């Protein structure tokens, strides 16, 4: 499917920003941008910002805020979690959002060393549902 290929593309595109620093409020549709607050001096990505930039690469525009990204596709139960599914943290996903790589790995903007990186999926705070944007 084209859906499966779009997701690989999205993931790969996000992956191309590996190491780009974390920046609160940072991110555009075309790449890292200066954030705001303490992000004012860093040209990078916050969590939701990376996600957005990734999906922009296949032409899908998702909201700026992880809480609204949470409601931007279909809610998936943890046990149906799929590579390409968005992972949320905090009530209604208001705190963090990351990309599920499959295999208990995720891609996220704020990893130790405040950079885009690959981490094991974490349990504390995780919202009940993932969100599928692309229905491959």
């Amino acid at each position: 499917v084209y859906g499966r290929q779009a997701i690989e593309y999205v993931i790969k595109r996000m992956g191309s920003q590996m190491g780009v620093p974390y920046s609160w409020g940072g991110g555009s549709l075309d790449g890292p941008s200066k954030g705001v607050g303490d992000g004012a001096n860093i040209t990078g990505f916050d969590c939701s910002g990376l996600m957005r930039y990734g999906f922009a690469g296949v032409g899908v525009l998702i909201p700026r805020f992880s809480g609204d990204q949470y409601n931007a596709g279909r809610h998936i139960p943890q046990d149906q979690a799929r590579r390409g599914d968005l992972i949320f943290y905090g009530p209604g996903g208001s705190q963090h959002v990351t990309m599920y790589l499959g295999n208990g790995q995720m891609l996220e903007a704020s990893g130790s060393a405040g950079k885009v990186t690959v981490s094991p999926v974490r349990k504390p705070g995780m919202t009940p549902f993932l969100t599928r944007i692309i229905e491959y």
